[PDB]
């Protein structure tokens, strides 16, 4: 049985990824930072389906003196619990505005660049050094049309895109595939008022609806499968045509 | 049972795609131009497995006065035979050099632009007007790094990518998804000497091997499946990292 | 004194380019199809400032059995009149909708693909075989966000983008540079009502104004200058941040 | 008279840029880190040409508790010395390998990301808050074909690209243009043995030669000039077609 590590796999999309992989024979490591309770409910639920098929792992992925070691332990966790790690899904991501013109800015680049870019880099490094192996990074189809006010987040995601291709090429000799899935509009913020959410959905050309977590899980499932054995360094966009819409 | 049209489906990649879709309940129309024998052997072979599950259709897709009528009939064939058409795979493609510096150039653009770009347009146009509907175009991942001497072929493939995105947006309201699969190095020319073939394969970062028709068919099968129901206007690269390699 | 061919150079952007290059010592060949009067006035106005520094040349760039010969004569015209041709600006371009769902379609593809892609190809080809040489193609920055209903036009421009990169690479050894300028929103349709025009200008991030013909011509002048002597195969976007705006 | 800040402007490309801008009537703030000698010879040399036209400024741009204030002072330096800052050229850049498979990695990500992305972000942020204003970031045309072993540098530059577009959109209302120039093969490492250097030059399609520093300054001078008044959010590639070369 192959093992997979899902960062931020406690809720939403990450939760759907952890479940999907598990439904396919994967033993999963569910990482989280604060959604400890949601994490436990998922792990328990998975082990109830298959004893010893799911473990928990807590860790902050922000830039810090402890980030490099934290990433080392998160991967080490897969080996301690399952003796192996075949799949890494970089789903954990900090997301909020940081307007150029008027929490500290320094602390923002630390949390935004850490979770969306640097942690993934440290995780892949650790994953590759301890070795159907594949990595799947979660990108954002919309970063090409920068969301006003999310400057730092945009840079972070662009950097992650550079990591997907840079890693893809260096790990090819090691037979490790590195790809990405780029959602456009998926699960909306839970606090966001319905009328606002409805103004967002109406923008999606294909069905005027956001992508469900399961549809995103589907794409990831395809990329980790043997049906994508020749695919590496590619980004799979899942945005219902949203990026194609003219302003 | 859904029906699928596959242009240039008698041999190589088209053949593999036709077999893959058929194994999934699809009633396929095999289109061909010169490979009449191969087409008959494929249809017979397919019907043998399920009576009335395959039909044949001949037609040149080069630019001409007849192209528009020809593409209408090719789609009409699916309806006459199965009363429906749910999937269209634009696979047919002419491919040969057209060096800028020293068969008539006019006739070359007629054949290269017709099969790679204009017929697909007319086919999509007919497919949409006669309506899990989806179209899949066979692109080329290496066209961003122009193969010297294949200028016209390259322009055609770029037009095709343009069609993939324009059609995806115009057809979203009609619930028809339009995507593309972009091979990098797949089935090599049968007449190319083995040593030259070996020099080409050695360039592939992931395994130093070309993609098998089945690995290309896998990606395609994924894009027509319900697991891609939210995917439209995207190009799935299947090149084992080739496009990432620095000269 | 160097010579420059500007296709569709009788009015609008083409007109502005002919004047800029002329004010720089260039001897221009003003090509046109229907704008015979405008071409005569422009040529006279330029010869007035410098005798024998401008010539006229009529020719349809739609797909045809004559296209190839026409393109040969258009380049030959510059040699007949100036004994040389250093710069080719592919500005001529047909533009109008071709909706997938309901003038013959065949005639529309002949004109859109002819002027936007095939002619430029034959022109570049002729330009090269008869040789600071450089070619500048007029692309469209907004084609990445397909304008609903302009499907054929969009494909043509993508083909033109492919030609820019393919020609640049093939012609590097011949010391001929090949670049492109991609306007976003520039000279609006003269018949478009003011309010509609005002709605379009509002969409531009940088100044809520469209690009003036002179600003497009400035970019063109730079790429043909020696200050761009190491620049080939690149596309210079001049859209005032329009392509960055989210829908 | 306008003032321009040039990071890493003591030698090579940065030096060429400072001179060019100075030759156009610009008052320049020459920033450096260790090239203290070259910085002083450049500034005196420029002050000899025009008294009080050039000032010096030393600083490190790696991630740190002090980075934010260091960037603030570098911009402030322009106002103290000239009471204004119109142009900002982000040239400074750390460059070296960081192989995924076997100086600390944490330290490397701090210097590579700080100088190539984060510092630029704080400079732009400082430059905008204190306000023909434009920013020019130095990118890398080859980052799309990741150089094996430069994983971190590649991510840093990708992030720089996201910043160029993010900033360009957010600062359009403030009338500040943000663009980028992306060299391919320019000045080789001074310690690199000639034969290696020759092997690198041979790969350049246009002339088989690297871009001189002047050719790069030309592109930058153009983007800062009024001849690019409508250009923002764009990346100008200057690689002699190197990026088009198929491996
Ligand atoms: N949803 C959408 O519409 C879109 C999503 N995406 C991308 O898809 C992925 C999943 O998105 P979505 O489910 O909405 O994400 P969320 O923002 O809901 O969750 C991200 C998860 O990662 C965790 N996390 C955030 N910051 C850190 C940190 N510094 N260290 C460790 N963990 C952290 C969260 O905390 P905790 O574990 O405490 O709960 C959370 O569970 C992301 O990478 C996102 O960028 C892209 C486009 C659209
Ligand atoms: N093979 C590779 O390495 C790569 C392939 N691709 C793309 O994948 C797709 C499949 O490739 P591959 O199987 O090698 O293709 P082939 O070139 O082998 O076959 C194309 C097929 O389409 C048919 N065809 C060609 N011209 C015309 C025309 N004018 N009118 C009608 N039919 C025509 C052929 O004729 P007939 O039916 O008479 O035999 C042929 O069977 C193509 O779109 C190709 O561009 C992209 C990158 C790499
Ligand atoms: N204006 C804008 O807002 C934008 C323009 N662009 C691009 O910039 C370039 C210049 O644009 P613009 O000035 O508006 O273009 P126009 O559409 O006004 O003019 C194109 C010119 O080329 C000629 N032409 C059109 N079809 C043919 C043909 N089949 N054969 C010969 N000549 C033909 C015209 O005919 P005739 O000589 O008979 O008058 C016309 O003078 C174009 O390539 C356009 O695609 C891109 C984005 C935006
Ligand atoms: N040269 C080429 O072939 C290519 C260059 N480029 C890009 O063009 C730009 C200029 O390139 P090039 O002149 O070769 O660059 P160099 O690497 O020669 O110089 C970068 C400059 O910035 C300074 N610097 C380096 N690290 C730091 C740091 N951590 N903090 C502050 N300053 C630092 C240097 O130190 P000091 O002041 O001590 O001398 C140096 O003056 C760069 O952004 C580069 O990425 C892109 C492709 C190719
Ligand atoms: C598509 N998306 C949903 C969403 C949900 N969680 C995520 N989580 C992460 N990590 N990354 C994402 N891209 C992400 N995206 C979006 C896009 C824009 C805005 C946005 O404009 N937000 C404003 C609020 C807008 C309003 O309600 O008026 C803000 O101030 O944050 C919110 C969610
Ligand atoms: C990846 N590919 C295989 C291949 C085979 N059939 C195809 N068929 C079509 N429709 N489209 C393709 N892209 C295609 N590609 C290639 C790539 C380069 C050359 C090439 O350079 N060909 C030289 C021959 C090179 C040699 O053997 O010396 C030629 O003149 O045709 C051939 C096939
Ligand atoms: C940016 N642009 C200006 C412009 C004018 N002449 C050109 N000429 C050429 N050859 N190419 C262009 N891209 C071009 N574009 C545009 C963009 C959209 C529409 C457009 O949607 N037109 C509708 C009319 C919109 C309306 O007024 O309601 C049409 O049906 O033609 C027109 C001009
Ligand atoms: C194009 N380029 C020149 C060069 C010089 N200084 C720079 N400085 C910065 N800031 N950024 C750059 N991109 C840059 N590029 C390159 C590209 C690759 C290698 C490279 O492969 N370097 C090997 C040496 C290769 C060898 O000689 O064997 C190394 O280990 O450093 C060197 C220079």
């Amino acid at each position: 049985c192959p093992a997979a590590v899902i960062t931020g796999g406690a809720r939403r999309i990450g939760h759907s990824i952890a479940v999907r992989l598990h439904q396919q024979g994967f033993r999963v490591v569910v990482h989280y930072r604060h959604s400890e309770g949601a994490a436990q409910r998922l792990v328990a639920e998975l082990n109830a389906a298959r004893a010893g098929s799911a473990v928990l792992c807590k860790g902050d992925l922000s830039l810090s003196s402890s980030l490099l070691d934290c990433c080392e332990d998160i991967i080490d966790c897969s080996f301690r619990a399952f003796g192996r790690c075949d799949v890494l899904v970089n789903n954990a991501s900090a997301y909020y505005p940081t307007p150029l013109l008027p929490k500290p800015i320094d602390a923002q680049v630390a949390e935004l660049f850490g979770s969306n870019a640097v942690a993934p880099l440290f995780l892949i490094r650790a994953f590759a050094r301890r070795q159907n192996l594949s990595v799947v990074n979660l990108c954002d189809a919309m970063t090409d049309l920068p969301l006003p006010g999310f400057c730092v987040y945009t840079m972070a995601k662009h950097a992650l895109g550079g990591l997907t291709r840079a890693a893809a090429l260096e790990l090819a000799p090691r037979h490790i595939r590195v790809n990405a899935v780029a959602p456009g509009l998926s699960l909306l913020p839970p606090a966001m008022p319905q009328e606002t959410q409805e103004e967002y959905r109406r923008k999606v050309p294909l069905g005027q609806s956001e992508a469900s977590a399961a549809q995103i899980a589907d794409a990831i499932a395809f990329l980790v499968s043997k049906d994508a054995g020749y695919i590496t360094g590619t980004t799979l966009k899942v945005d219902g045509g949203l990026i194609l819409a003219r302003a």
